[PDB]
């Protein structure tokens, strides 16, 4: 038992990370068959940054302006091309470690895992979730651009975030691997705002049923509540509305504790309502709303 | 900016992986050159686990009795020994994988990376502190022994952990590669009890210098004490007394900050005494002990 906020293995990824330099600015790049995928400010410099206008700014690089480094290596350019925030550099090898792969556009409230880089060079993993205002609460410094989100099913990563900025607020901003960015975020260094946050019911809901799983039970009270009523109580506090798609998402958590959804829901209203007078879930103070219903069954049922 | 928990990259430590099974005990073994490295009560069937005599269980076993998977393909069982409740086995191919590593015993209030592992195969990762009281937090089902933690210096793993057992607190315990405990604790299916689980004093205060590091400033009061003061304060509530030393490994945090480590002890004399009032540290509503002042300063500065 227990319950922990745990990422993938990251091995079949790091085989994917380089360094790409273009003039002095440095950062990481994904190399998968013979293309190699970056932000597109690699070729800013520092006064670029504040008002980018990136076609021009494109137009005076030659593939040889790109160095591409996988460890001592250095890979040979032969093409590239912008789409939309990403750069797509062809070089004349492919990666022999490329895994089985794909590129999916994730959803608000999923989760996925980091693998924060420097200089091509793998630093740490942690997991994030996309939040319903699309920035993630990350752990980022300069240099870490390129860091790729990713998550696995059996042997086939599927690759769904690229790391491009910090928002004043200090969360993350990035793009799919097409380069469209989560969110209303273009990759200038001007202030952006991302707007309110409000919090993943149907996951919060789900860490609520890992705490039972795990044999924390002191929250659950004596009532039930609706869907509407729970709604009209979610939508005072900034969470987001729940829907019969979440109840039968959170259908095997019901079953596995005999817990209906909507009495979890009339025990959460009192928590939101009353706070947790000190008490704790899961060793939190805090409501978590950063594990999937997925992320629990994953956990509590040993997938690997 | 951001801070996060965050494990090492796995990569080295899942091409090391392997399943062990004896009858019908199936675990995870650790594969380095020509040796396997898995918990001894692989022998145990569930009745033996009650109250078992490894050596009298192991002396019925001959090498053929251990079947060692890496991935699709049987290693071959040449010679088995066991090491204080380690099982080593001999196996007639060393692993083409095998990191640089060595094997250490970590001390108390150091962390690592867990890579949990089911029937040979990577689950997850995440990260531990190894408690004063020699217990870990972590997440860990049926199968999951012989799962690894392990730190990462440059291209060497540093081995340190070993799971073998979760205590009725749900709290977990186990061994280092040389199959010595951790702790007080036996590999026998008994209630066994871990004490008093003290505060890593050093670590909360790494942990308040990375809020600040991070913006995070509220907490920062008017007052400072005396280590003596600060110690009679901290036995009260059950954390470990402060020393020069840890003095002195913070000091590099206290510059960065240019606050001195005892005005931040009477910060965190009044959180201690009148708690949080409803605001976070770090996203949090408790006080976190689990990152070390190495830890801080290597999230800080994008060590590789
Ligand atoms: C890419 O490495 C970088 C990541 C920033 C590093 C600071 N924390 C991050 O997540 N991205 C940028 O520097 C980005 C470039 C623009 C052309 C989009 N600018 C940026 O994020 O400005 C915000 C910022 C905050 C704090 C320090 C530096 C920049
Ligand atoms: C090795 O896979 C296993 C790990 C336990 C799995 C339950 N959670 C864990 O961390 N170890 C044992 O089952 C251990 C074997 C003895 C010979 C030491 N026994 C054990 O941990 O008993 C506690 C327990 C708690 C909950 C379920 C099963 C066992
Ligand atoms: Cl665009
Ligand atoms: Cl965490
Ligand atoms: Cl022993
Ligand atoms: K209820
Ligand atoms: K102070
Ligand atoms: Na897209
Ligand atoms: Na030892």
């Amino acid at each position: 038992s227990g319950f922990r906020k745990m990422a993938f293995p990251s091995g079949k990824v790091e085989g994917c990370m380089v360094q790409v330099t273009c003039g002095t600015t440095t950062l990481n790049g994904l190399w998968l068959d013979d293309v190699v995928y970056c932000p597109r400010h690699v070729i800013c410099t520092s006064e670029d940054m504040l008002n980018p206008n990136y076609e021009d700014l494109l137009i005076r690089k030659s593939n040889h302006n790109f160095l591409v480094q996988a460890g001592n290596v250095q890979l040979r350019v032969i093409g590239h091309s912008m789409q939309n925030c990403v750069l797509k550099l062809k070089v004349d090898t492919a990666n022999p470690k490329t895994p089985k792969y794909k590129f999916v556009r994730i959803q608000p409230g999923q989760t996925f895992s980091v693998l924060a880089c420097y200089n091509g060079s793998p630093s740490g993993v942690y997991q994030c979730a996309m939040r319903p205002n699309f920035t993630i609460k990350g752990s980022f410094l300069n240099g870490s651009c390129g860091s790729v989100g990713f998550n696995i099913d059996y042997d086939c990563v599927s690759f769904c975030y690229m790391h491009h900025m910090e928002l004043p607020t200090g969360v993350h901003a990035g793009t799919d691997l097409e380069g469209n960015f989560y969110g209303p975020f273009v990759d200038r260094q001007t202030a952006q705002a991302a707007g309110t946050d409000t919090t993943i019911t149907v996951n919060v809901l789900a860490w609520l049923y890992a705490a039972v799983i795990n044999g924390d039970r002191w929250f659950l009270n004596r009532f039930t509540t609706t869907l509407n009523d729970f709604n009209l109580v979610a939508m005072k506090y900034n969470y987001e509305p729940l829907t019969q798609d979440h109840v039968d998402i959170l259908g095997p958590l019901s079953a596995q504790t005999g817990i209906a959804v909507l009495d979890m829901c009339a025990s959460l209203k009192e928590l939101l309502q009353n706070g947790m007078n000190g008490r704790t879930i899961l060793g939190s103070a805090l409501l978590e709303d950063e594990f999937t219903p997925f992320d629990v069954v994953r956990q509590c049922s040993g997938v690997t």
